[PDB]
């Protein structure tokens, strides 16, 4: 009750729209707000691009080692590592890194082409027992969050659920899913959302993403000092075209949900 209470109330002073879902797997409980209504994923989408690379990596050894050609005609609006491959190759592998840890645009593209677009992302999602997913474009074009529009959405409780699955259940195999919480406790871009809404001891491997709309979002794994794993999803969406991200709504949201743990 005062939970809900103090996310609405968050929720009214930001402006915005509000979507989190928190998994506490210590007593198999969840904390809901907006959990069933869709959010532009932006960036956060990268961790179900990543992850089907990995899917595919399990019966196809050279995989993360395969090169990829980085071209000039390759480049999109933020390509801060592929920039400096221009005209060589990198593996896969280093391109997922790239993509979960720097937000490569670039990156994120090679991984959707790699494992056959748009559609086969969203059919693995399927494959995991989320109907709810749905990566229809493109970088950049998959950012652009127009309310409304369901292009490139999922629900908090969906990406809670389907994020539980991948790094803490059994959708990748045992050394996929160690990649895959490898790579994101290893990303660089996450200090200013829910980390900062966190205790400074506790771990964290996350994705954030942004887009049009000021939307400001973040997907994490936590590790609480000498607590079971969380699962927390904030989404964040506000009604302007050009609204300026909101990340302190998004470790404000995780300080709420996680105080007491
Ligand atoms: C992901 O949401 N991206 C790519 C990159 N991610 O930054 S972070 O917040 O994910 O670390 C920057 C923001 C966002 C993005 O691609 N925004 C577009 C860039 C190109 N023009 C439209 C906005």
């Amino acid at each position: 009750a005062d939970v809900q209470q103090k996310l609405a109330e968050l929720e009214r002073q930001s402006g915005g729209r509000l979507g989190v879902a928190l998994i506490n797997t210590a007593d198999n409980s969840q904390i809901l707000y907006r959990a069933d209504e869709r959010f532009a994923m932006c960036s956060t989408s990268k961790v179900m691009a990543a992850a089907a690379v990995l899917k595919k990596s399990e019966s196809e050894p050279n995989l993360l080692n395969q090169r990829v050609e980085i071209k000039k005609s390759d480049l999109v609006n933020y390509n801060p590592i592929a920039e400096k491959h221009v005209n060589g190759t990198m593996s896969l592998a280093e391109l997922s890194a790239a993509a979960l840890q720097y937000s490569d645009n670039v990156a994120m593209n090679k991984l959707i082409a790699h494992v056959g677009g748009p559609a086969s992302v969203t059919a693995f999602a399927r494959q995991l027992g989320d109907e709810t997913f749905r990566l229809d474009r493109t970088e950049p074009t998959l950012n652009t969050a127009i309310p409304g529009d369901p292009r490139d959405t999922t629900s908090p409780r969906a990406m809670a659920q389907t994020l539980r699955n991948l790094t803490l259940g059994k959708a990748l195999g045992d050394s996929q899913r160690a990649q895959l919480v490898t790579w994101m406790k290893g990303n660089t871009t996450g200090a200013a959302s829910i980390q900062a809404g966190l205790p400074a001891s506790w771990v964290v491997g996350d994705k954030t993403g942004s887009g049009g709309y000021g939307t400001t979002n973040d997907i994490a794994v936590i590790w609480p000092k000498d607590r079971a794993p969380l699962i927390l999803v904030t989404y964040f969406t506000q009604p302007q075209p050009k609204a300026e991200s909101r990340r302190d709504v998004l470790a404000s949201a995780a300080k709420i949900v996680t105080d007491g743990l």
